[PDB]
């Protein structure tokens, strides 16, 4: 999420009342990159269920 918010959106906030592109950065890191977290959780639970 931090890499996401770091790449693009460090330019629009200096202009006050700018939150539209701040949410797109969270979308880019929080839900586009959701395969790694799901994979980690799945393997963690699967290596313990037995």
């Amino acid at each position: 999420l931090r890499h996401a918010i770091e790449a693009v959106p460090s330019l629009n906030n200096p202009q006050t009342f700018s939150e539209q592109k701040l949410d797109e950065a969270l979308y880019h890191g929080a839900v586009l990159r959701v395969r790694p977290k799901a994979m980690t959780v799945a393997v963690i639970i699967a290596g313990l269920l037995p």
